[PDB]
């Protein structure tokens, strides 16, 4: 069209518009005030009516990038402020949006932000709901200059849902409380994959990428054909690098042209894209993101005909290496939707070490004969691991389960933080209760989407402040091994324990009239420095100390005087587990 702004205006729409173009602003002018975001906006937003008025209206005819950066020069106290980030001014496009692009600070040096009062919450939103949520969105985009754009819109409205369904409650916090909650966590969760996805393409390289990517494209769609799957996992690369670089307008263009692209090659994909596709332009990328595995055609061969019988297998494989690779992932993905896609990748990998250690020698056909027999224990390894931890954590609830896991990693890693061990197996405490409650077919493709942002954070915070060559080794592993690594700790064996320390045993009522999740946080922290000062104690022996301590806290916060039988019955539990765990 003659004019980029009045076309993004028109399918966009005035309101999405106006916040998107806040969101943009603010995750590059990540120091301006919200009321200096709130004119540029006012201002790009009455340009662009008036281009919607007249095409040819002057400057309608420049680009976004070009219109973005001259209004972005267009801060006064850009360089006072900003600095380096002026002298972008200097130069002309494309070298000024790039320029720009490079000094957006990741983790930028911002407050935390609150959680304000339910009350003064719900008081905000009714006297002006609109600069309530366009305030918010801003701190939020500011703090978070990576999150696509149209992603955090999607969030704010099931932000508003939320204070439109809870404010008018009877009981506003009970309806409010946890949906922010699942709100945030859902964010966080969502920013984590963002960033996790990125780095993975940085450190492994696109085959990997794309290997992870047949994996997944193919249970979803499985009666796609091999070669449409080839096709979007291809531009579905294209997409996360682009978006990875961090240009908004670059990134949300390549994800509209193949949102539209599976659309139009709808029945040649999935059935379920029906929704999806019918949703508008803003919207589509998201659903589609998010639908539903397909269900597969039942009428499927057997893959052992193809990879493990037919003696044109090493030819095959020698024409194309990667290409009969991925077929083999194509064709073992989509008839297993209850696979992790890292379960796909490693019989991926078995299966190749076992193409080239076998097509390389005599008979072929005989030396790979049996591998599908290698693969079972494979599959099997993580479906233990679910059953048997799915089990006990019906046995116990969320909390005692999380217990049982923070004596059972702290013995493996007495080195790590407390705080840090407690974080940790809280989060996969929940993990168990999120993904339990499915049916056997989904419960491993739950665990991995979990689990790889948990196992993620973790390696982070200890790439900081490394504490142990063993989670540091699993850290730095390939993203298939990761998981598995993990599971292979052992009880740490050379581990000195810590002294006694009367303070960390030491407990006064206040504990009586705290939240559960801060008595818990209280106990769960305890039980830490617990095992790290007796870590060859039982499961029995501390079963007995728990209990001594369980009902210890009822008969000190349910005595006319607390204080003094926290510290009178505090004395004898102390002297007395002592003894026990000798
Ligand atoms: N430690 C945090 C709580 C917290 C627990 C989990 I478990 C978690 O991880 C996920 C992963 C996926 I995938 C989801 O869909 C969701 I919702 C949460 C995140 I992020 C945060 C705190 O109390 O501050
Ligand atoms: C996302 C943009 C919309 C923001 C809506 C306001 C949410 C309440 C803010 C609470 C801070 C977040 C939290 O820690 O729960
Ligand atoms: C469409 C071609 C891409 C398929 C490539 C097949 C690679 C299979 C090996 C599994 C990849 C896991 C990543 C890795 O360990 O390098
Ligand atoms: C300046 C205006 C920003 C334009 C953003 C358009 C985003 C389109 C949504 C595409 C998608 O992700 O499916
Ligand atoms: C996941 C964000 C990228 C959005 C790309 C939309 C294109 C449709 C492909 C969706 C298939 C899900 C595969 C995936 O998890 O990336
Ligand atoms: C607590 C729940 C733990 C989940 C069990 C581990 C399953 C991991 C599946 C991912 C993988 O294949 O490595
Ligand atoms: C520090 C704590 C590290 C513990 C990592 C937990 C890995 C989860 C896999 C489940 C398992 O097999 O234990
Ligand atoms: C040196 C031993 C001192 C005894 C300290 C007791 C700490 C154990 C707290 C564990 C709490 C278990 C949680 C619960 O009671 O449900």
């Amino acid at each position: 069209h003659k004019s980029e702004v009045a076309h993004r205006f028109k399918d966009l729409g005035e309101e999405n518009f106006k916040a998107l173009v806040l969101i943009a602003f603010a995750q590059y002018l990540q120091q301006c005030p919200f009321e200096d975001h709130v004119k540029l906006v006012n201002e790009v937003t009455e340009f662009a009516k008036t281009c919607v008025a007249d095409e040819s209206a002057e400057n309608c005819d420049k680009s976004l990038h070009t219109l973005f950066g001259d209004k972005l020069c267009t801060v006064a106290t850009l360089r006072e402020t900003y600095g380096e980030m002026a002298d972008c001014c200097a130069k002309q496009e494309p070298e000024r949006n790039e320029c720009f692009l490079q000094h957006k600070d990741d983790n930028p040096n911002l407050p935390r932000l609150v959680r304000p009062e339910v009350d003064v919450m719900c008081t905000a939103f009714h006297d002006n709901e609109e600069t309530f949520l366009k305030k918010y969105l801003y701190e939020i985009a500011r703090r978070h200059p990576y999150f696509y754009a149209p992603e955090l819109l999607f969030f704010a409205k099931r932000y508003k849902a939320a204070f439109t369904e809870c404010c008018q409650a009877a009981d506003k916090a009970a309806c409010l409380l946890p949906k922010l909650d699942e709100l945030r966590d859902e964010g966080k969760a969502s920013s984590a994959k963002q960033r996790l996805k990125c780095a993975s393409l940085q450190k492994f390289g696109e085959r990997a990428f794309k290997a992870w990517a047949v994996a997944r494209l193919s249970q979803r769609f499985p009666k796609a054909e091999f070669a449409e799957v080839s096709k979007l996992v291809t531009d579905l690369t294209k997409v996360h690098t682009e978006c990875c670089h961090g240009d908004l307008l670059e990134c949300a263009d390549d994800r509209a042209d193949l949102a539209k692209y599976i659309c139009e090659n709808q029945d040649s994909i999935s059935s379920k894209l029906k929704e999806c596709c019918e949703k508008p332009l803003l919207e589509k990328s998201h659903c589609i993101a998010e639908v539903e595995n397909d269900e597969m055609p039942a009428d499927l061969p057997s893959l052992a005909a193809d990879f493990v019988e037919s003696k044109d297998v090493c030819k095959n494989y020698a024409e194309a290496k990667d290409v009969f690779l991925g077929m083999f992932l194509y064709e073992y993905a989509r008839r297993h939707p209850d696979y992790s896609v890292v379960l796909l990748l490693r019989l991926a990998k078995t299966y190749e070490t076992t193409l080239e250690k076998c097509c390389a020698a005599a008979d072929p056909h005989e030396c790979y004969a049996k591998v599908f027999d290698e693969f079972k224990p494979l599959v099997e390894e993580p479906q233990n691991l679910i059953k048997q931890n799915c089990e006990l954590f019906e046995q116990l609830g969320e909390y005692k389960f999380q217990n049982a896991l923070l004596v059972r990693y702290t013995k493996k890693v007495p080195q790590v933080s407390t705080p840090t061990l407690v974080e940790v197996s809280r989060n996969l405490g929940k993990v168990g209760s999120k993904c339990c409650k499915h049916p056997e077919a989904k419960r491993m493709p739950c665990a991995e989407d979990y689990l790889s942002v948990v196992l993620n954070q973790l390696c982070v915070l200890h790439e900081k402040t490394p504490v142990s060559d063993r989670v540091t080794k699993c850290c730095t592993e390939s993203l298939v091994n990761r998981r598995p690594c993990f599971s292979a700790l052992e009880v740490d064996e050379t581990y000195v324990p810590k002294e006694f320390n009367a303070e960390t045993f030491t407990f006064h009522a206040d504990i009586c009239t705290l939240s559960e999740k801060e008595r818990q946080i209280k106990k769960q922290t305890a039980l830490v420095e617990l095992v790290k000062h007796k870590p060859k104690a039982t499961k029995e022996q501390l079963k007995a100390v728990m209990d001594d301590f369980a009902a210890f806290v009822e008969k000190c916060c349910k005595a006319d005087d607390k204080e003094t039988c926290f510290a009178e019955e505090g004395k004898k539990l102390v002297a007395a587990s002592q003894a026990a765990l000798g």
